[PDB]
Order: C-alpha cells, then structure tokens, then sequence
C-alpha cells in the first residue's frame, strides 16, 4: 500500500518516515504547506458568503410572487433551500478545518460536511430526473401540473436519503479525502464491518446511472421528435450541461480510486475535483437568473 | 522597550526568548497561529472578489450613460478608478502576503500595499473635502459646474501623491504593522535617516486636520443658515458618517503609538484597526447604488 490506513481515515501518503498523524488529531502540514491549506479556506468563505444571499434571495422571491409556481419554479425553490442546508450545516466545517487543518471536531464533523453536500448533490441529480420528465411529457405530450412538480419535490429528499444517511448508521461511511479537509464516501478500504464495497456498487448504480438513462431517454425523444416553452426547456439543458461540469470529475476520481484502492496517488489527487464540486450550492440559481425572464423581472422588483 | 526593532522593521513583540524573526525573511508563526494569518487571507480573497465587480460596473454604468455628468457622478467614478488601483495594485500583495505569513516579495511588497492603499484612502478624503464645497455653494449659493467638478479630481491626485510618495523616496517609511502582514506609515521609531517625525505631524496636520475643518465648516453652513439636490445632499452626510467609521479607529491607534513609542502592545492592537481599513476598496460604490436613484436605474437598464 501506497498510503496509510487507520481505524476511521486513510491518508493517501506513505508512513514510511513515521509523520502521517491522523486527521482527527493534528494539522496535516506533513503532507501540504500552509498556505495550499489557507487556499482551501479562503474559497470555502467565498462559497459561504455568495451562497446564503443568492439562495435566501431565490427563496424569498419565490415566496412572495405567487405567479411562480411551475414546475421549473417548484424545483428551483428546492433547490435554493438544499443549497441553504449546505451552506450552513455543511460549509460552516469545512471552513473551520480548512483554517486549522484538520477536522478539529472529529468524526461528527467529518459526518456534518459529508452527509449535508451527498444530500444536496443528490437533491439536484434526481431534481434533474423530474425535469427531463417534465419536459418529455410537456413537448413530446405522450398534462404535468402543480400536483406532480410537488409531488416530484419530496421524491427528490426521499431519494437523496436513501444514499446519504445509510453511511451515517453502518452501511459504509464518511471519511476524510485528498488534504483531508473535506469528507466523502468510502472508496479507499474494504472495512467489511460496514459492507464498504456493496455501498459503492449501489451508490453509483441507483445514484448515478439510473438517473443519467433516465434523462438522456427523455432528452433522446425530445431530439428525434412555445416560445415560453422553448426558453425552459433551454434552460434545463444548461442546467444538464453545468452538473455533468461539475460531478463528472469527482466521479471519474472516485470511481478510478474505487476499482485501484492502495495504488500510488497523493493528497492533491481527489483535493481539486472535490472542491471544485462544492460549487454546487452556488450556480443553480445564477443560470435561472440568466436563462428565465419572468424569474429575473420578479428579482429587480423584488430588489428594487 | 517591548517590541523588536531592526533595520526596516519593528515587531511588537519582545525577543527576551529569542524566537523572533524578520518579516522579510520568515513566517510569523512565532506570534500568531495559522489559523489566524488564513483568517486574514480568507479577508482579503473576499474583498478582491468583491472589489473588483463592483468598483468595475461603477466605472462602465457611468462612461456608457452620457446623463451621469453632475460633479457627485465625476467624483463617484474617480472613486472607483482608485478604488480599481486599490485591489489590483495594493490588495494581491496582501492576500499573497497572508497565504505565506510574511512579506515574501520583501520591502518591495511593503511598499506596494502600503502606498495604494494610503494614496486610495486619501484620495477618497480630498474627494470629500470637494464634494463638502460643491455642496456648500450650491445650497448656500454664498455656479459649480463640470469644469470645477474635474479640476476637483485632478487636484484629489495631487493632494494623494503629496501624502504617499514621500515614504517610497526618503521622508518617513513603509513598515509592516500589527501581525506583520500589511504596512503603513512608520509610528514606531525615530528613525532619524528618514525624518520621520516631521512627516507624521504633516500627514496628521495637512492631510487629516484640515480636510476635516475644511468639511465641517462647510456643513456647519448648511445646518444653521430641490428634491433633486436633497438626494445628493443626503449621500454626501452618509459618505462622510461612513468614512469617519471606517479610518478614525486606525487614526487613534496609530496616534497612541506615536505617542507612546515603545510600550508594551502587541500584534493584535493595529492589526484589526487595519485589516477593517481596508473595506475603504468597496463601500463607495454600495453606497452610491442605494442613495442615487438616477445612478441605480442606469445599472439595472445597463446589466439587465
Ligand atoms: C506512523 O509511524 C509512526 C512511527 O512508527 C507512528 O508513531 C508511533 O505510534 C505508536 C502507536 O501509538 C507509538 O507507540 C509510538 O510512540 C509512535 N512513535 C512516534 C515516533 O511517534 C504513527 O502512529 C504512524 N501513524 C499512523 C497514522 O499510523
Ligand atoms: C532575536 O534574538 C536572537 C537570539 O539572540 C537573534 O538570533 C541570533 O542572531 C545573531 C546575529 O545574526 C546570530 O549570530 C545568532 O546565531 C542568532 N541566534 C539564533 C539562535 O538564531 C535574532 O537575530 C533576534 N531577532 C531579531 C529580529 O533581532
Ligand atoms: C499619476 C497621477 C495623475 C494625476 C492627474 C489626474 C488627472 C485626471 C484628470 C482628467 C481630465 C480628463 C478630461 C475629460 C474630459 C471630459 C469631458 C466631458 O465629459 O464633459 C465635457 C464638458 O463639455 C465640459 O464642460
Ligand atoms: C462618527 C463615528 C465614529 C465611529 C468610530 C468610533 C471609534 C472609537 C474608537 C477609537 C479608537 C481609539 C484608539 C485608542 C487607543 C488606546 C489604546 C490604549 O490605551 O491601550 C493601551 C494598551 O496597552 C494597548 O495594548
Ligand atoms: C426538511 C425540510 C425540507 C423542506 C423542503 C422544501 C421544499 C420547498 C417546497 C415548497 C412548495 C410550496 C411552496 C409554497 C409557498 O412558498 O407559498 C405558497 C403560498
Ligand atoms: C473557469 C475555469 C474552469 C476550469 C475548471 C477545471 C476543473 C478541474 C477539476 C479537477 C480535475 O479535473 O482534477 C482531476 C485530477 O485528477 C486532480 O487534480
Ligand atoms: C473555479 C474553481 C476551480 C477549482 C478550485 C478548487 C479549490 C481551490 C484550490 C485549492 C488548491 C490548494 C492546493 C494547491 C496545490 C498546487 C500544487
Ligand atoms: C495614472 C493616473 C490615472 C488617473 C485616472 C483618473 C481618472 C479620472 C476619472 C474621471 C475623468 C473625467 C471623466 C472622463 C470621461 O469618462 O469622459
Ligand atoms: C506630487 C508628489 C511629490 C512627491 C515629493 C516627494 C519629495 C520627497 C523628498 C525626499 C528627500 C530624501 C532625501
Ligand atoms: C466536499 C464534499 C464532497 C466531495 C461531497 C461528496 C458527495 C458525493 C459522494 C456525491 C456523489 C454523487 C453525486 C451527488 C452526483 C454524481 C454521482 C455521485 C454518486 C458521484
Ligand atoms: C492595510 C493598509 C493600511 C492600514 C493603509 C494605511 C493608510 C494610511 C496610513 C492612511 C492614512 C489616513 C487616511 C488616508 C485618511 C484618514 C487620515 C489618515 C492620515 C489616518
Ligand atoms: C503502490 O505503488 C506502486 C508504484 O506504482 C505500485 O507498483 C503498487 O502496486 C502500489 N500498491 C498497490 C497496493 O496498488
Ligand atoms: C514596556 O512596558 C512596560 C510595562 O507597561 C512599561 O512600563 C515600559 O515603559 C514600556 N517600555 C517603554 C519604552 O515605554
Ligand atoms: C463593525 C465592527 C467594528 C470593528 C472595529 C475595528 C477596530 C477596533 C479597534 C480595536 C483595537 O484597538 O485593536
């Protein structure tokens, strides 16, 4: 093995000269200066500061106009509301380890700002599966109202649970990644005590496959098959487009990792494309202000 | 005395232990933890993020609508070009400066953060010196127009470049200050090479004292003698209650000190009076969107 193992972490570098200490006790400068570390932090306090006001925005505009209350406008208004969950319950920890350098509250804290960013990630994936539905039936009229779009709200939550909670009560769980300042699934040990390998194979099946067939079905007889509706359905590809930017990355890392567990790779391997990841809270709503008039009037109005 | 002096430097802490190191050459580790020098980077990341937008939509909004020409929009955009001059030229050195934990670009960097931002801050205080005379002889009419208006902008540089070049050519000095990860004007030592004595008592007399008589006589004016020139009247009292908050902590402070060479403070005693200084980059232009009604209706026609 190319890095080191212990109880609840493995640090991708090698003990061979006796430094590696774990993530839970101690600064992890023995594998990054600190100023790599200071760079971490300073982009997690963009995030926090951008992400609260353009997600509480997005809430309270939704709320207050009552015309917003399409499909398209349901599903963003959840999504403003996850984006919020990790901001404050995920990205507040991840600040704090990233000025310290180490997770200084230990396992649950590792458990905060994986469990909040796996459920908001979800959220948005499977938020992605009712819109290509929505609009397969909506064009391709093979009517979707009010009661599916609300209907489709709760069984985003239901489904991003079924994936993130499991890791929290003994089927696999959150472990720290790359600087080991940010926290993710299980990809590295077998630790057959909480069925490791089973998780993943499950994780990437009903939580990653199955939604992308889903979709490109629909986008595939959306293709080989109204001007308000154009500018949503233009809409939902971008935002298509911006999560595969987003996930694909960390999802090729974490599946190589996965299938060459102890092979030679080092801290900045899987730092990068998870931090780029985090950018998820943040974009959703800068396209829907680009990409929907009547949503982008209400703003101005609400604003000014 | 308390602190450390050496030939470019004063730290303020004693080296009775001898752990003490130039700024020039070492990370400060040894008089504040790291996670208090990325709390400092993380500052600055921030203001650079939103210095930069802002400031450059002030400058753009204000040269595309030929209407912004009264003497508040001149001075406004002056404001923004300093303040431009201010994160580009001033604020990279700070944030490179607080990643590492010292001035790793040496005295060349110290003059380069102390001299943008002490021209920015006083070109801002001239400017409301014009702003206080343009106001005083429009509504007390004891005309004001374009030509007075540039020659007031021209003559806010002069005035700056008086207070600021001096210390990068032999009158006083650039020192790094507080945690030792941004510079100011020398309050510490004599110095006798660099007369530094003389040039405080002529920063504090010429280019704190009398802009300040010079604005209150001109509202004293205004208080004990339409709707339109209400509304600028009103943004120049909030411009001037905004300024005074933000410079007249690090003002005390660093007149104690020159008082009072040698006694015992430490690194946190100028560090936040500075670091809080430095919101003078961003807090012109939020002001302006919220108190001139004209100018924000041309940046939502502009961006929108
Ligand atoms: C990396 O190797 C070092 C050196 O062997 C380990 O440090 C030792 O750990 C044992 C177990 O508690 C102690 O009894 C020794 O006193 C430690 N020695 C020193 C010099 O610290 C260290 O635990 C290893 N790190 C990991 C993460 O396994
Ligand atoms: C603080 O005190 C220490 C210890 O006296 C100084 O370090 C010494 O500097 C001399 C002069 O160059 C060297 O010859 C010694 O070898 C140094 N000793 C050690 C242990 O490094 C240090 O220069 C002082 N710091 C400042 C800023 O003046
Ligand atoms: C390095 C230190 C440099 C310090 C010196 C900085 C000088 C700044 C002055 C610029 C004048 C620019 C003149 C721009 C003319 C604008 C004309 C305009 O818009 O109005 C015309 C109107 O007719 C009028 O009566
Ligand atoms: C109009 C709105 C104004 C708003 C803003 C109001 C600011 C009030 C405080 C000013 C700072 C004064 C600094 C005085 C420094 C004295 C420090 C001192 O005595 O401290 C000794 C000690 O040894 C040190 O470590
Ligand atoms: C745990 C917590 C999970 C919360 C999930 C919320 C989703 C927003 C769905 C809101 C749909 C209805 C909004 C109605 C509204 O805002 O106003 C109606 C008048
Ligand atoms: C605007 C900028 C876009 C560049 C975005 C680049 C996103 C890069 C994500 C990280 C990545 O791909 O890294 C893989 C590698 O294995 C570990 O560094
Ligand atoms: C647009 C977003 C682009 C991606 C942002 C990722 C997060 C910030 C990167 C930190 C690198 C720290 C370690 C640097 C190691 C250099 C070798
Ligand atoms: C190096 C020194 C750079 C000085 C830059 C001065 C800018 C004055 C801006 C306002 C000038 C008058 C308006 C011109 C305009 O936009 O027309
Ligand atoms: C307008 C900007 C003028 C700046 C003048 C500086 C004079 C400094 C003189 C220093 C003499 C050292 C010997
Ligand atoms: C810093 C926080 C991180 C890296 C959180 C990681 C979250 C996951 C393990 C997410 C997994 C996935 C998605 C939410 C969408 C794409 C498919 C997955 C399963 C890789
Ligand atoms: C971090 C950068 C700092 C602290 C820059 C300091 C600049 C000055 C020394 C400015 C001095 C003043 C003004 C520009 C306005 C108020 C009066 C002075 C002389 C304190
Ligand atoms: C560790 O790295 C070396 C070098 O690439 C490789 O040969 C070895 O197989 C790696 N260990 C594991 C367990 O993959
Ligand atoms: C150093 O601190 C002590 C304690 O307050 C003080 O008495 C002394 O005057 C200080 N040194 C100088 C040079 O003022
Ligand atoms: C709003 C927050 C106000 C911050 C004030 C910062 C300057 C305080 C001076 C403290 C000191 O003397 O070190």
């Amino acid at each position: 093995m190319n890095g080191t193992e212990g109880p609840n972490f493995y640090v991708p570098f090698s003990n061979k000269t006796g430094v590696v200490r774990s993530p839970f006790e101690a600064p992890q400068y023995y594998l990054a200066e600190p100023w790599q570390f200071s760079m971490l932090a300073a982009y997690m306090f963009l995030l926090i500061m951008l992400g609260f006001p353009i997600n509480f925005l997005t809430l309270y505009v939704t709320v207050q106009h009552k015309k917003l209350r399409t499909p398209l406008n349901y599903i963003l208004l959840n999504l403003a509301v996850a984006d919020l969950f990790m901001v404050f319950g995920g990205f507040t920890t991840t600040l704090y380890t990233s000025l310290h350098g180490y997770f200084v509250f230990g396992p649950t804290g590792c458990n905060l700002e994986g469990f909040f960013a796996t459920l908001g990630g979800e959220i948005a994936l499977w938020s992605l599966v009712v819109l290509a539905i929505e609009r397969y039936v909506v064009v391709c009229k093979p009517r979707f109202g009010e009661n599916h779009a609300i209907m489709g709200v709760a069984f985003t939550w239901v489904m991003a649970l079924a994936c993130a909670a499991p890791p929290l009560v003994g089927w696999s769980r959150y472990i720290p990644e790359g600087m080991q300042c940010s926290c993710g699934i299980d990809y590295y040990t077998p630790h057959e005590e909480t069925n490791n390998e089973s998780f993943v194979i499950y994780m990437f099946v009903v939580h990653f496959i199955i939604p992308l067939i889903v979709i490109f079905f629909c986008y595939g007889q959306l293709v080989f098959t109204q001007k308000a509706e154009k500018e949503v359905t233009r809409m939902v590809i971008i935002m298509v487009i911006a999560f595969l930017i987003c996930w694909l990355p960390y999802a090729g890392v974490a599946f190589y990792i996965f299938t060459h567990q102890g092979s030679d790779f080092g801290p900045i391997f899987m730092t990068i494309p998870a931090f780029f990841a985090k950018t998820s809270a943040v974009y959703n709503p800068v396209i829907y202000i680009m990409m929907n008039k009547q949503f982008r009037n209400c703003m101005v109005t609400t604003l000014c």
